[PDB]
């Protein structure tokens, strides 16, 4: 039979098609349906075109679904993929000026050990409880599909599941390419390096790091001795070698990894010169207004070439997606656009992407290490059972099996990092869960940009009263 | 049985061991080695003691030493209140903190406001401890260590994770269930309450009445009588807003100091600490509040001199008689009662040093409230955290209760978690010399703008006179 895939938020073009020819490569999935989920209808129906084009151009057989609607790509799915963000761009960066105006810079979602832009764990609402309303209906309407969770934020979000619904969920992340970079400017073969990586989501660390048969930190060592003093970031998220990500190793002892660097602790991020100190210049990381505009400029491009393709390929029939960059001109953003559509194309090329592997582990036992978002269960010593952690797994046709951590993570990660950051898990899910407002008055009385109960109390009745709020406002009325 | 106080000095404490000691009968022939390095304060002590010893006719051998292995050899008990570097370091390094915009200086940290327990730059104070335990494992391996000094929680913590001898903390603290009790007008024996937490650090996670929940009677107090509520001191804050409203958020009353160590948001500023602890000193850890427990002290240490020349020139005379030698001059004769006062105050101290040592000498067993290492007692909490709980204690030894209702979880993960990794800072910091530790801490304090701020302020420090090997700890 067929296996069906659903993919809520499919809009997300490059995220799509990367699935798509994935599942167009994987010989064992081949002949599989895909439902194509959004509440836009245009950018649905430009991933439909792009995506249908694509399989009749490679000569695969997958087929595809169109819905706006929830229950039509669960029911009968053996997978959901969630990659949908609620309120979108828009919503994140109201909600940040209603903070900044009342002094909380880069908003108060904004915290220590989690300062990536797009990851709310409190203004959010109703993201978090999309979540939950897309796991009850897999519940109720597809019971032994799995849900995997690619949306942020995947920390409190496949927590937020797994401990609340009955049904297999994982989430899935490319933070952990982090560890190639590391391995590429050491000049070492990355298929002779043994690493291991573990933390929570976007709070990773490389806990092994070995090259020939021994630790390979000292060649890291040798690297920042040596080399650093040139180092230069290539765009805002290039941060990997940082001074924020070498001075992180120095205190904890391991290297954070991928967007672990960005979520440190408010000293890197006290103002844009500090910001541009450790993350580097110009932009001063992704996080900082410079950094995130960059960031929000090119998703913006990327929309409107995915837009302009589907267009042309609707009036030109004919033409072929590998005589890419004859339709498309010469400028940064469609150069990059040729890139990544050749990349898909190459037949022997997968994405990189997890979920199309995973799926292939588990339905045709082609097996294969991941690293995954699960529920620990005595993984990380320290952590509790039910706290979903982000670690290295084997996966087959039996399911997840979990890596040993070995050696395991240093206690100055469990004790100063990981724990203060599960606390604001903790906070955003019981807010979540119970509708008590003092949940988020209490995070924000000790967040340090705080000086005030008035300034805590308008910023949060300012939020609550935003238009797409009216459930969240009533959820946490007293 | 010899018991041996390492900081004597500390005049109402000794004075309260001493009284105590006079009235256990179980205890009667016991030796009392008093220790100190300020030989005046020590002589005085000493001439109070064995001159009320003599008023009472109890049996018991009072001696002096400066001498710390004097103290622990023989001993049996070991009780150490001592406070290296006295109040006078203790304000030293306050001032430097604030010199550097870190508000009642940088040990004062989210939940530990107690002005005195010191946890990070006193490292004088933390190497004693050990220093003390390691010569009690080398000279008296069985003797007791019990710690009063401050801090508790750190230096127990600290004590009993790297030496191998028999410790405990204990403090008065629990006494604020008292004041919940009298002011909602119960009866003391019908009330079944227990608290748990860390020291400084407890909840009120048990408040039953005649067998039935007793918040109800103080959730009626709060709305019908808050509003009335004044603080009599700077210390008396055990119904103010802000215990008031820790008790909102948490589920259940935080007891005695644990009011004190709130969040930040009570000690903003001076203003905002008196309108959660109450006017006019906005608690026991404003400026005011402070001082006015500090001018206490010196005036208990002048009395004591004062009493203990007195005594000397009048040698025949007993101490309940003395008033009658100094004539027409009541300031004099008021020295005395005040001393007396402290010996024999209206109501009972309640000090569980004496009474925990008759109950393991002579099984006169009785509740206490300790901190041990908690071995799975409070749930969430690491095996080797020492907490403060209630306990049996007996010819047997210590006797943990089960902790029932379990404290809420908000206080396990919202309040408990956070104190105990900042305990966690302190004691790897004081182990492994890395200074980075210490600047960690500050670098996650809401008081610190810069990384040159954090660096000034611990550099000044460590270049105090007294702190050399401090210094050369933290060195590399
Ligand atoms: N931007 C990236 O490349 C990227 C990479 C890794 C993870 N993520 C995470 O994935 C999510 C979305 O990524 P994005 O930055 O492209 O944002 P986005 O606004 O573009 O969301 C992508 C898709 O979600 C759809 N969507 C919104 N609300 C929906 C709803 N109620 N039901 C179904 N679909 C809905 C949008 O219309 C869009 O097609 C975020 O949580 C983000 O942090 C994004
Ligand atoms: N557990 C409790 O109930 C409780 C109650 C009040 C105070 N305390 C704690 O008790 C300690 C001292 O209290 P205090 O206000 O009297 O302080 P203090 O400094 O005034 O007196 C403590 C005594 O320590 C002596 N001392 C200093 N260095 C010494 C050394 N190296 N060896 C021996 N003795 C030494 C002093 O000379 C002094 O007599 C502090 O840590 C304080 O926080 C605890
Ligand atoms: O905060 C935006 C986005 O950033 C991260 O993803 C980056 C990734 O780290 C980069 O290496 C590069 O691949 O671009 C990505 C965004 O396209 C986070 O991992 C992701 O969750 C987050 O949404
Ligand atoms: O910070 C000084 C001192 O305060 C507390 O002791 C109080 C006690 O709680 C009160 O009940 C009353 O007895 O006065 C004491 C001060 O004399 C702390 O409990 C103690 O550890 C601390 O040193």
């Amino acid at each position: 039979p067929s296996v069906k895939i659903g993919i809520i938020g499919a809009g997300s073009a490059v995220f799509s098609l990367r699935l798509v020819s994935d599942l167009c490569k994987t010989p064992g999935l081949s002949g599989s349906t895909v439902t194509l989920m959004d509440i836009d209808e245009e950018r649905l129906d430009a991933i439909l075109t792009i995506a249908k084009k694509y399989v009749e151009e490679v000569g695969a057989d997958l087929k595809f679904e169109k819905t706006m609607n929830l229950d039509d790509v669960i029911i009968d799915a053996d997978f959901v993929i969630n990659t949908a963000m609620v309120g979108g761009h828009t919503y994140l960066e109201k909600v940040r000026q209603i903070g900044e105006k009342y002094g909380y810079y880069r908003g108060i979602d904004a915290q220590e050990f989690n300062m990536v832009s797009d990851y709310y764990t409190f203004s959010n609402y109703n993201q978090l409880k999309y979540f939950v309303d897309i796991a009850r209906k897999i519940e109720k309407l597809s019971p032994k599909a799995w849900y995997l969770q690619a949306a942020n934020p995947i920390f409190e979000g496949t927590t937020l599941v797994t401990r609340t619904v009955p049904i297999k969920a994982v989430g899935f992340c490319h933070g952990h390419y982090g560890v190639m970079e590391i391995v590429e400017k050491l000049g070492l073969e990355e298929e002779k390096v043994d690493w291991q990586v573990a933390g929570v989501n976007h709070g990773i660390w490389l806990n092994r790091f070995r090259y020939n048969g021994g630790n390979a930190y000292p060649l890291l060592d040798k690297w920042i001795e040596e080399k650093s003093k040139d180092w230069k970031p290539e765009n805002p998220f290039n941060d990997q070698l940082s001074p924020a990500a070498i001075d992180m190793y120095r205190f904890y002892g391991v290297m954070p990894i991928g967007d672990t660097v960005r979520n440190s602790s408010w000293r890197y991020h006290r103002d844009l010169e500090t910001k541009k100190k450790w993350y580097g210049e110009p932009w001063g990381g992704a996080d900082s207004e410079i950094g995130w505009k960059w960031y929000q400029d090119t998703l913006g491009k990327v929309t409107e070439i995915t837009k302009k393709v589907a267009k042309f390929i609707k009036e030109n029939p004919s033409v072929r997606l590998s005589d890419l960059g004859s339709v498309l001109g010469k400028d940064l953003s469609e150069k990059q656009f040729v890139l990544e559509v050749e990349k898909i194309l190459d037949p022997e090329r997968k994405s990189g992407e997890q979920h199309i592997p995973f799926i292939d582990a588990l339905l045709n036992d082609n097996k294969a290490r991941f690293v995954v978002n699960i529920p620990n269960k005595g993984i990380i010593h320290g952590i509790d059972d039910d706290v979903v952690v982000e670690v290295p797994a084997l996966v087959d046709k039996n399911g997840i099996h979990p890596e040993k951590i070995e050696p395991p993570l240093p206690d100055r990660v469990v004790k100063y990092y990981l724990r203060p950051r599960i606390m604001r898990m903790e906070m955003a899910l019981e807010a979540f869960l119970t509708g008590d407002i003092r949940i988020i008055k209490e995070l924000l009385y000790r967040d340090p940009r705080t000086k005030s109960d008035e300034q805590v109390e308008k910023v949060i009745e300012e939020i609550l009263a935003l238009p797409e709020n009216e459930e969240m406002r009533k959820h946490y009325l007293k």
